[PDB]
């Protein structure tokens, strides 16, 4: 009987420069004009602020989340880190853990980053040997019941290394066949030994189950430039153009900058994503340099309290301002760009651009802040008003109501 | 009896949950249960209690001037400091008395909320600003002084001896009350090293007061002007009197130049501030803390011409300082924990009435959060915050 399901009434929408009421009808924006006029069953009062599409979180680790926490001091966190010996406590950690505590974690995830108003998220799942399946298990099943909070992508994490752990390819195939959505591992060099063997091995896989690739490459300098360029070349040479992300990419930081300039042709020619996550970028990687390039470069969390990361709020907002101060970023023009990063940035690595947006025909998925403009939401910090998924409200004044 | 009691508070220097009687503005019993019942209690529930957070370094003065639009006002253009002044002075030749006085309260409220309970603010002295935002601060301060303790460093922005009214008008804020003297790089903007800081001596000594001076110069003409600080530091009997603020030159000098200078510093006592907003991430911070070296934390500029950013929040700027710095483990979050409590308390010289100890002041913050560690990650709000035993803020509020 009624015009719209849904308007939020008094948004300002940052890509247009105004205020405007949005009008909504199941999980779709159907209306966004100065002032609405028509019957409507619920509405919402952003009263001047801010509303922007919901945050994208273009990697994380949910399946082994929160496993630092249950004491009084973060646990692991008496010896700093180094990747080996996290791999090490990850997989002495998943010799006992039970499908049920890691389809927890998962939840409790989702949970802290849709209050927070991420509504799209690409989970990496760790698959080696001892692990197996159980974790790739327990994050489908989550994922399914979180489907009315939380659009979540799978990437099959082969996290000891293919040549490392040899029952990797195997586990991973299972994975991939039992519904992970990406494929992907670990530094070719340092941690493989054998970079074009470990590339070539991701390009197999991935073809046999027609999924996309996000790769973690952490290594730093002139051999992570080089790994990511094999990477890239054999992204045009398998016919995957814009079918393959990079993860870290630390070595933009430290190789010198003319071997980034050299390579930043072959990277838009094979359509190559990156992702920066807001707890490693390293404070001179060249994020603004890669943006106006013209390169797709998301933003993320990466691990949330285990034995890789300590930190971890699931808060994009938090993240963007964490960026800004790790790359000494002050201008209102910088500050957008972060913006775009935690936002549209993200969702072209997801690939979902053309159903994101806070524009007529989009999906319905939005978060009413509670600050003026992208400038002032990462400055003040300030709780999210409402989040909304599918037209639906599914978070109010910190409350998941859904 | 009891003025207050804080049940169940957990305490990181003991390792352990305790209860915490209060007469007056002194702790007077920490035990593992206070028996008895009184009017005024928090109930901590485990959670950290810590004593009040130390922002070491502000500009109450001219906070806030960026608010009043859809984005933040000043910022269409990149920052330098010599542009950031010309802004100071354009702003400053209309500003009120009562809008000045107005930030200073509001800065004054955001800090505390967060659990700030002591602040050494600089303001602006110079032709254009004269001592108007002196007198407007030093006002706002007297009708703080039950939320918030502050020192005021009579800070000559434009330089001595490029703006040279400086000199009469610091005199002037130094007899209205100043608490401590200051300057800006003696090198790249006063281009008179020796002359700069013998000055600011002269006029500390006359006033009896310490000095906090801002030295952002990078490199090696930062260190050798520090150096030429902490020189004149010991020939002037000034040990222990003088901090510098910023100190960025440290982290990309030669190492080898700080490692020269470290017995220098601690000889002459020289404390040191590093600002949240603009830590430079390769800083040798936990280099300084091992070697001994005090370094207190703290927000510089909020939302102004000089820096965008700011909630006032030394829990929030202790989350910014590790991840400016990379740090990970359970005793780097603990260093810049000290950073934001003891280190400031040291460099304000208020250490020894510091503390959550017998016979301390009752300045205290009770977190939501189980530990200095948790509390960094989680950024709980604050349950509480009590300033010379009495609770001045609950849940969000100001309650005084
Ligand atoms: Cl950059
Ligand atoms: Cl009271
Ligand atoms: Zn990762
Ligand atoms: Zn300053």
């Amino acid at each position: 009987s009624k015009d719209f399901d849904l308007i939020i009434r008094n948004a300002y929408l940052s890509e247009k420069d105004s205020v405007y009421d949005i009008g909504i009808v199941g999980d779709r924006i159907i209306k966004i004009e100065a002032k609405i006029e028509g019957t409507v069953k619920d509405e919402i009062d952003a009263k001047g602020n801010l509303v922007s599409p919901g945050f994208v979180d273009a990697h994380t680790h949910m399946d082994k989340s929160f496993t630092s926490t249950g004491e009084r001091l973060p646990k692991f966190w008496s010896r700093p880190y180094t990747r080996d010996a996290a791999i090490e406590d990850g997989l002495k950690y998943y010799k006992n853990a039970t499908h049920e505590e890691i389809k927890r974690h998962v939840i409790e995830h989702a949970h802290m980053q849709v209050l927070h108003g991420t509504l799209y998220t690409r989970t990496h799942v760790d698959v080696d040997s001892v692990a197996k399946t159980k974790a790739v298990e327990a994050v489908l099943e989550a994922k399914e019941e979180l489907k009315d909070l939380i659009d979540i992508q799978v990437v099959a994490f082969a996290q000891s290394g293919f040549f490392v752990d040899l029952e990797s390819e195997s586990l991973i195939r299972k994975s991939l066949d039992m519904g992970c959505d990406l494929v992907g591992g670990v530094d070719p060099a340092t941690r493989e030994n054998n970079v074009e063997g470990s590339l070539d091995l991701c390009f197999k896989l991935a073809k046999e189950y027609d999924v996309d690739i996000d790769y973690h490459i952490h290594d730093i300098g002139t051999v992570g430039v080089y790994s990511i360029n094999r990477l890239a070349q054999k992204t045009i040479e398998n016919g995957y153009k814009g079918r393959v992300t990079t993860s870290h990419a630390w070595c933009f930081a430290d190789a010198p900058s003319e071997w980034l300039d050299e390579a930043i042709p072959l990277y838009k020619d094979s359509g190559m994503k990156f992702v920066t996550c807001f707890s490693s970028t390293p404070p001179t990687m060249p994020v603004i340099k890669l943006l106006e390039a013209g390169i797709n470069l998301g933003c993320a969390s990466d691990n949330i309290r285990d034995f890789w990361v300590p930190f971890g709020n699931g808060d994009m907002v938090q993240g963007a301002l964490i960026e800004t101060q790790r790359l000494e970023l002050k201008t209102n023009r910088d500050l957008g760009l972060i913006w775009k990063m935690i936002t549209s940035e993200g969702a072209r690595v997801l690939g979902i651009e053309k159903n994101y947006g806070i524009e007529v025909g989009k999906k319905a998925d939005l978060v009413v802040l509670n600050s003026l403009s992208p400038q002032w939401a990462i400055i003040d910090q300030a709780k999210r008003l409402c989040v909304i998924k599918n037209g639906r409200i599914i978070v109010k004044d910190e409350v998941i109501v859904a």
